[PDB]
């Protein structure tokens, strides 16, 4: 039977391996504050400021809050991120618990320049989950506010907020209001818990491995084709040449030449950033010659985009404008942040099937070639889907999103998200709280305006979240050891993934799940 | 579509009535517009950056739309062609494929 | 003519049946969201976007790496999940002549 | 008689790139090799051989 | 077991439509003054 | 299982001969894997069969 | 083949050779059976049929 | 099996990332199989 002088749930942090499955489980202490003085408000961005036509928007302001624990970080430790990527070609979600339990409901009152704070027994807060998905959902943006990366931290909940459609800083008869109070949820108090169960859709595992062949050198370099190709257009070694057809097997010696099956998959064209500086223009260019696409009279930055290959061979310096993850360093600035303070990933793995980001996609025929006029060519800088193309998605990284949310629309292509991670055409649901109003004293005579005069309140407690991830193992017969990511053997003056003599909890740089490699 | 007794060639524009597909604007680029921007060549301290826009646009990776709208004149279905391969068979006059 | 055909005088009648396969619902509505708006609007992103080559306010501006993260105030500079869909573009004409 | 008076086989060629290393893109997709009434035509890495 | 720390009721907004009934269901905060 | 880098599928001399009164020699197997001009990266895969 | 051995294999621009016909890879002393085109299968009166 | 609590990731045997003339632990050109270097076992850590 619970009551105040009982508590409601356990602390579960642990991580457990069974053979084809991991289960994680994760704890952490959360605070949540009172929004808007408990209001819904109208928020937009228009022209009349400042502000250009490619940033107006439209949208509301709940009182509510949400909870979200969609980065990797929240489900894994380091150490158990190296066991995952060492050792196993995929992995993809199953299925996941939610607890949230231990209320505590508190009050401050403030007089003169003292503070008080006490406990409020009899207050309630509100929880419901959104299984229907019938509100705006705003998971899958890469906010902040998931849970921390490490446990011991108390963390704040983020406020709740939805878009709709918009001209200007107007809106239009299209847009939709909703209101977090019109649907049941959950009141509890002090000695009250909440749980729920989740079930994964059929996904497709996340490719964990980087291949050991590239896609044009699938031949055996022994033997000669049976295929010819025109290899002659002239004659040579003469007085006058002249107008010839003369045609070739492909062989060892000219592989560019061969007949093959299958084409890189597709292109849109970034442009080249180099991290020595006085390599690059000298020109702010980072918006004018950004890669976009547009929607609606109104330009946005196409970021990170579709998958490609980050730099070639032995071109470690240079990276796509706007085509990678870039995370920041702990106590990075927010805004102008230098280059020492922030974390690039690459995707140099998926170069064996992805073209390069910075690269044309190919060369293709411009006219028709006569004796009295030359062939011309034309370089292709974006290209669609062809039939025989082939690619890889974009990596998932310990800091990264796990999951999004699929459009729900009449037509999709591939869809995987572009940040990286699991589509999902019903994802685990948002998870909407909220403390309730408690009014403060109303007049003796009556009103009928709405009471705008309340206590001051806030909410703390702990929240788990247990994922169950489904493995698939390695199964391989290469000879030579494989690429494992490890630990620095040297000395340092800090352990890398630990507190510093301050206390605080640093991740000193990105890791992806591709170390182990497969045949093409 | 054209209103009644209108005639079949040469027709005047108050003769006729127009369909809008407004409606598909938040997720589908607008038909008389560009699709984005891509890069043109390799920028260099030498060098500054260009850039190119993309009028026709195949399919991406990661990319949604809606199919057009059906309307109380128009087509219910059509056959899809008997053929190797198609992509997303939905008639174009609009219908079900 | 090389078909088996059914004849009928006055008399007669003629009738059939006939089931539809499986096909999508036909989408009969409009978003209230577009799709390069679907972030929560009060909150910043933890991911970064290039933001400056070249430092400003100085008697010579030179090469330099500038990186912040997405918000609220930029919209048009946030990491995304999705595209819109494929374009074949097309002439404009108004009505205004 | 009727081709240019060049070597163009490798230069005017189609071709994919991928990791700074160009291929000839052969055959190809599939696409028809000529029109009507133009059988002497061929595409130049085009066709099988 | 009703007490001061357990709630004793939730809260309820929605609306059902049944093919001939409707079903509507409202839940707010109140304040009472002496 | 496909644990063999898979060099069929190229087009290769060295099929059974169309005319069945013919002997035909068997070739010789090869593969390749990742390269950077003539050298090998840490990628690269050997197997023995 | 080989001497029973097995053996690097690779090519470079340090010779003639373009940045596009580069590999690395290795010859083994096995061989292989390929019976992947029709006309190993097929009369041309039963490709007729 | 390895049963650990600890936090911060461990020392593993890899190979190098790095290009070479040739790949450890194969053959060579002469189809000579050679081992660059020995190795042992101790990677995973205990406490005392």
């Amino acid at each position: 039977a619970d009551g105040v002088g009982s508590s409601s749930g356990n602390w579960h942090c642990d991580s457990t391996w069974l053979g084809d499955r991991v289960i994680t489980t994760s704890t952490r202490t959360w605070a949540l504050p009172t929004y808007n003085n408990h209001l819904y408000k109208q928020i937009s961005n228009g022209t009349s400021g400042g502000a250009t036509n490619d940033n107006t928007y439209f949208g509301y302001s709940t009182p509510w809050g949400y909870f979200d624990f969609n980065r990797f970080h929240c489900h894994f430790s380091p150490r158990d991120w190296q066991r995952l990527i060492n050792n196993n070609w995929g992995f993809r979600p199953k299925r996941l618990s939610f607890k949230l339990f231990n209320i505590q409901v508190k009050e401050v009152t403030q007089n003169e320049g003292t503070k008080t704070i006490a406990n409020n027994l009899t207050s309630t807060i509100q929880v419901f989950t959104d299984s229907e998905y019938q509100l705006p959902y705003v998971l899958g943006s890469a906010h902040q506010g998931c849970l921390p990366p490490f446990p011991a931290d108390v963390f704040m909940i983020p406020q709740y907020g939805y878009l709709t459609l918009n001209n200007g800083s107007q809106a239009v008869g299209r847009s939709s209001f909703y209101c977090l109070e019109y649907f049941p949820s959950q009141m509890l108090r002090t000695g009250n818990n909440f749980q729920f169960t989740y079930t994964f859709e059929d996904v497709p595992f996340h490719s964990s491995y980087a291949h050991s062949q590239s896609l044009d050198r699938l031949m055996n370099p022994l033997i000669d084709q049976y295929l010819y190709y025109l290899s002659r257009t002239q004659t040579t070694g003469g007085t006058a040449n002249t107008q010839t057809l003369g045609f070739s097997q492909g062989g060892p010696n000219t592989m560019a030449n061969q007949a093959k099956n299958w084409l890189p998959g597709p292109c849109y064209r970034q442009q080249r950033v180099s991290t020595t500086t006085g390599q690059n223009n000298n020109s702010n260019f980072a918006w004018t010659a950004g890669t976009k696409y547009h929607l609606n009279g109104r330009n946005s930055l196409a970021n990170p985009g579709i998958a490609m290959a980050t730099h070639k061979d032995d071109e470690e310096r240079f990276f796509p404008s706007n085509g990678i993850l870039i995370f920041g360093k702990q106590n990075a600035a927010r805004d102008n942040a230098d280059y020492s303070d922030v974390m690039l990933t690459s995707e140099e793995e998926i170069k064996t099937t992805n073209p390069v980001a910075t690269e044309e996609y190919g060369i293709v025929a411009d006219n028709l070639q006569q004796q009295n006029t030359a062939p011309q060519i034309g370089t292709v800088n974006s290209q669609g889907a062809l039939p025989g193309m082939v690619w890889q998605n974009r990596d998932v990284y310990l800091q990264g999103p796990i999951w999004a949310k699929i459009p729900h629309t009449d037509g999709n292509f591939h869809p995987s998200p572009l940040m990286g991670g699991f589509g999902l055409k019903h994802p685990p649901p948002q998870i909407l709280i909220k403390n309730t109003p408690v009014p403060a004293d109303p007049p003796t005579t009556f009103n009928q305006s709405k009471l705008n005069s309340f206590i001051t309140q806030y909410s703390t407690g702990q929240v788990s979240v247990e994922i169950e991830w489904e493995l698939q193992k390695e199964n391989s017969k290469r000879w030579n050891p494989e690429i494992q990511y490890t630990s620095n053997y040297y000395k340092s003056t800090s352990v890398d993934f630990a507190v510093n003599t301050e206390g605080v909890y640093s991740e000193p740089r990105p890791i992806g799940t591709r170390y182990l490699t497969r045949n093409l």
